[PDB]
């Protein structure tokens, strides 16, 4: 749309779409921060939307606002959280650092839907104030990092964990299938004594299982909200009961267990929740590097490579590319981890303002991380299988089961047979049947790599 | 639209929506990698339609590709690069690392709008083949590093590079207009002798210049390309002048110094000229840092800080917003550097495939180190101004001036005055004063600021 | 001077004055990389390591009592510092710390012989693999010292120093509970808050800090030692993992177990990559704290200049009041260097393949360096700058007063002016007339004013 | 055992058998942190650099020929080595450097009164401040040491062991020209290359790598010396700052320049973070290469196995052929070091503010640990691993003629059942009577499959 609607603040007037909540903060923010093309992630808008639903439904019951306001807000609030308003929300992550500027979008929308829910228009004659209003007992200082904690713990319960879940199980299903199928191990990429297929698995198993304790652990922090903190954490001008009452509410309509933070100055002045609850996930994402390149060099091939297991193949030689996309997505997450510790250690004073960058890196992390083993999992690691053929071929060549001879014809004799496999390019058999050592019968009975993994 | 039309390849039938130029490889990618929400970058589209635009060209010049065919794909790929197409485009960067499935999403759109553009119709009935025609002579393997390198230059030379050169200007504009205007000097954050705003100034100007030459020494590996290498690196069953005159042609088209990489083996191996490229980078997000701060300390207050300087007031109390902004996109070049070199230390053999992830943080850096240099520049650098008042008030304020007395009155009594002033609470003048040392038109004719600057 | 030692590969000349053996020595000659080598804390767990598997493998039947005794002793001296310099090898070395324990498995069985009335090299008493190294791998044995090094120095040097310096900052806190002061946000005067309110901040993030450092040392205690080469502990008596860790959960006072998948403790560095993520998150806080003393206290004149710190450095007599904060230089920088370091060690951990992880080496150099870095700023930031920090009373009361802040306190009952016209709040205000003398003294009271 | 020594904060014992003075002394009981110290590369940088401005300063008139002559005899003896134990400090020390300046100007001062026949202390006939830091401040004498030593061993140290390598390799790569291997690409079987072109390709790495950091050399080169407290020079000599950076090129034999604006020369580290850019990019490279090596000698029967490599430490004689890739092993380790320590130098160059950069020991510490680790690894690398890298020729040809890739030689003449029967190309074909067993010997030739 061309047409405009003009609104007016103290810098004077300016001219917003018509066809658009949003009002004279957002437009003068659109205007003069045109940087790159990251914008807030649907997660931290919907979380803003809540936190604003939450402050009305205290506001009315502490009769600090109307219920004809209130609900209307609520009401609003609610539209974007259904996906009724996703175009309303233009502005860069790289905008003023308390992130101000998005929850004066969210203000304006709100206000503006609001107003015409109670039969007026968006604009000077709004009936419903962006500030008086929907801000009513805020601050953006402590607006913003409650809605950074809203997002990123609702985000962690409801997609990363489930799918660690997820994946954790379906490769403990494959461990416990392949648990009686021996195959060659490898330190420092070498030939190396026998474990079971279902071995080696059970190693990724308790690596999901131990980065799941370590995300839990993290999850307590996240949970403290700085809602009532307001400007410099003093929480001045506000009701003594409203920093529990609106931690309460979001609990309530999250389903999640916020709490008010202990000390709003710390909550105010840093990051460090994230930069923690970060560290987890960098903890999550070196696994899963080591894990997806097990499973692609044990599945590389056809014929040159390893070849130990298949993978199903997605696309119509086929390579292994759900494994690409997670090693790619796992560095992506180690330099998000940067990102948010140079920015968690800048805060100054009262406020840290590196938070529209801090949460940006948070919350894309956190997408990769679950929708990444959602697709690694549904993709790859379901249709896991051995190539139990080249399994015992490489073991059977190999020179590590010799010692299953030891005990039958002593130390000396076995070392003499590997040298001579090796040096003569030779099986162990073969070897010990040029020596005369055994028979072919007995070298059968004798080396069986069932009885050396444990 | 609702409406599909079935393709098939060898995997069998797979429906693409009817509205839609892309076909059966871009929509299985589709299903297949629904990975968070970043997607290839329009200047990485352009640079694969450019690259194919000339691969066509040079394919008919070469009597491999038909001229009606050429013609209609080069036809195409204009279109892609007018903004034409832009919905064409859905696939995530989380996909096959080596970039084939976004090589074969510019191969299906272009061999299906060249069918419409000879008459055809899209589809499995289409006049123009993706692989036969499209994809003639190349390979994902060295078109994909192609087009990062033409993406990469080209941002480099058009967007970063103009706008560091504006702000430098800027910024020794306001250093030759403040060169007379003498202030306290601040080392360990202590005050210190003085220097001018138009010196100190300077040293910024200074970095911005030295990093314009680091940039410049990056340029000459990213303008090497793969093209021409095929899929290990041999080129093998392309034309042996193929791979220069390709080169050339993305050179004419483009106005920018492309040459064939003169080893391909490491042009497909590698991102390395990527990885040493973004350490000149993010040698500017430190320069920028350091300077965007000085800005927003010299100007903080307005009464309880610094406030040597005035900056412009962009939103309706009023903040750093540009410096805040500036600040958050650098630590985010320094966690890109990470994921670049993650992604660069990870080749195997004859390919490097972290390419998507590599090529998304790459030019993420550009967009938000050009744009940022913009935004800075024309809402921040071009009015700074200074608070004379405040400057000299500091200055008369502080001890460091005492050193003007030594000639006078010699160090001895110059060290007892600074001694008295620091412990009782007054100024240099007060002190000496007080201790008959001099007439306040004795200090005030020695104490000469303007001649301690050099 | 020199005495002939033999290993697979042939005869090689030793020191005759040191402990070593053949593979320390050829180690000396491939791996000369810069000057790092393995720390104290390092290879006294590695001499805790083998002190315990001599005691498990005396137990089981398997090692006799005269050379686990003498193994025990001479770990002992190790621990004791009497050998030092006989540790020579670089971190840069094999990725499974193979030469290490191969220098503790030559230093200890030479030690040994001699305590058995026997000599040194290749007529020795006690062998270094046949009696030091029995029942072990480098690949089990490298990853239980690293275990060992890392929760040993997390709750012996940097849990005290952070709870130390929590004490002190809680004691400023609730002795500057009543000093008033400006608030700042984006780095602009903002409404006020205590002076203790804000060093709260400082103390809450270092609680906090120290409950997500607690949570990593479960992980960290668990130790892969028995599970031998690739984890499957073949050739290992049944009980030996448990007694191993039972028996350094014993000599340590620490809650060592045995790790419950042997196949990611061999594989992966997780637990210190984990654990490594909370070293990272204090040394964010600590920037931030360190910053905010520093800015608190720049001047003398030009500056905040809202607290003063103690002066540890000599300065120029014609410079009086010129104050470096160099502990918060120091801090800082070490917290740069620990953001580094977690990279380093998040490389590493990401690049384990099948059975075994081999970039040890870097990955317990990187922790361990951290661990120090963190444990000893804390305890000089402490000792030498925060036990000392002062309120300037006059100067916060100057800064709050003279800013413009405190007008809000004049809605109730009724700045543009006095902003353009450089004055205080109440000449402005008396001047147009809008109350008088007496009124603004009972209506501004910033005490009222961080509630 | 002491003597006395007094700065503007009174009296200190000093060890009187030491040459440092009291604020040394005091250093060492302020910043206690870890035990990384000045490497000998910055201690003798910094005695360049002193014994420089003493000879420009006796130019100039400002000291004694007696005194300037003694300064730079004693600076001499620390470049000489006979001084390492009176350099005890930390890297974790006030972050202008400020602590170690004073270290070299006291030991030079006590060490120059002794060679002019006087004592050292408070009775010393030099003088620490007046006469060694003559014209100069810690601001520019730091960042200036910081420079030249890095300059020098960038120079003197990598330059050279990278050419060295870049040799070796081209040699390997002539060698192998016309050996036929499989390729590649995202782990799987790929058309074929030649040993010799795959090698190359880490060739041109190394070459392209060194472009890059020759283009990092002119901005390390430029001197700071000369901008004393905040980059005015108040003061000096007008002709100081060109006359000193002159001096030094001449002393080191490098092209050391005056830098044209000393503010960005005090308040930045803006040349180092550039080339350590260079230097994380070598690191990659290096990875990369170590990686190649590593997987391609992976075996000796269950890996890829088409190189060996030499075996430089002992193994068990019951497992022969178990070749650990030991030098690779400590190369990517040190790679991920280099990309570990670039953060760390990031985020000090982010740092500065206004007239001075105070992240410098932890820098210039992290800067030239990156240049000892690329040097001395690629040094190691090469002795240990590079020159002895062999072809397996008949496990290469294995691979190469039993894949499925080289069926493409039969399109211009004429798989599926090969891979799905477990057949050879050649073994499928003669089944389905397509070809003979003399058309496919002559139409599928891995030799024209290369250009």
């Amino acid at each position: 749309m061309n047409t405009v609607r003009s609104e007016k603040d103290s810098m004077g007037a300016i001219d917003v779409p018509a066809d658009k909540l949003w009002g004279a903060q957002t437009q003068r923010s659109l205007e003069h921060f045109r940087i790159s093309t990251e914008k807030m992630p649907t997660s931290l808008i919907h979380a803003l939307a809540l936190t604003k639903r939450a402050a009305a439904k205290v506001n009315e019951d502490l009769g600090l606002l109307s219920e004809e306001k209130a609900s209307a807000i609520r009401q609003a609030a609610d539209e974007v959280l259904a996906g009724q308003h996703d175009d309303e929300f233009p502005l860069a992550i790289w905008q003023t650092g308390s992130g101000t500027q998005s929850n004066m979008n969210m203000n304006e929308v709100l206000a503006n839907r609001a107003s015409e829910l109670l039969g007026g228009v968006r604009g000077m004659e709004a009936k419903v104030h962006p500030n008086d209003d929907v801000n009513k007992s805020q601050s953006s200082n402590d607006v913003f990092p409650t809605a950074m904690h809203v997002a990123a713990l609702l985000a962690l319960r409801k997609q990363l964990i489930p799918q660690l879940k997820t994946l954790t199980q379906t490769l403990n299903e494959k461990s416990r299938a392949f648990a009686d199928i021996v195959k060659i191990g490898r330190t420092h990429l070498q030939d190396a004594t026998p474990l079971t297929l279902g071995q080696e698995i059970s190693g990724w198993v308790a690596m999901l299982e131990h980065n799941l304790k370590h995300i839990e652990y993290s999850l307590p922090h996240v949970a403290e909200l700085a809602l009532g903190g307001t400007a410099v954490g003093t929480g001045l001008n506000t009701h003594p009961e409203y920093a529990r009452r609106v931690a309460d509410e979001l609990a309530v309509i999250t389903c999640a267990p916020f709490v008010t933070a202990p000390n709003k100055f710390e909550a105010l002045a840093t990051c460090d929740a994230l930069v923690q609850a970060h560290g987890a996930l960098k903890g999550l994402a070196a696994s899963l590097m080591k894990i997806a390149n097990d499973v692609r060099w044990l599945a590389s091939g056809p014929r040159c490579g390893i070849g130990e297991i298949s993978i199903p193949e997605n696309e119509p030689k086929v390579n292994p590319t759900q494994c690409e996309a997670l090693t790619m997505l796992c560095c992506q997450v180690m330099g998000n981890d940067v990102a948010i510790n140079m920015g968690g250690a800048s805060g100054n004073f009262e406020l840290n303002v590196f938070r529209p960058m801090v949460i940006h890196n948070f919350l894309q992390s956190v997408r990769l991380l679950a929708d990444g083993m959602e697709s690694f999992n549904k993709h790859c690691a379901v249709g896991i299988e051995p190539n139990r053929e080249r399994i015992n071929q490489l073991l059977n060549e190999s020179l590590m089961l010799v010692t299953a001879l030891n005990t039958h014809i002593g130390y000396d004799k076995a070392a003499e047979i590997a040298k001579k496999a090796h040096k003569e390019g030779l099986t162990l058999k073969a070897a010990a049947l040029a020596l005369g050592y055994l028979s072919e019968a007995e070298f059968d009975s004798w080396v069986r790599p069932e009885q050396m993994v444990g």
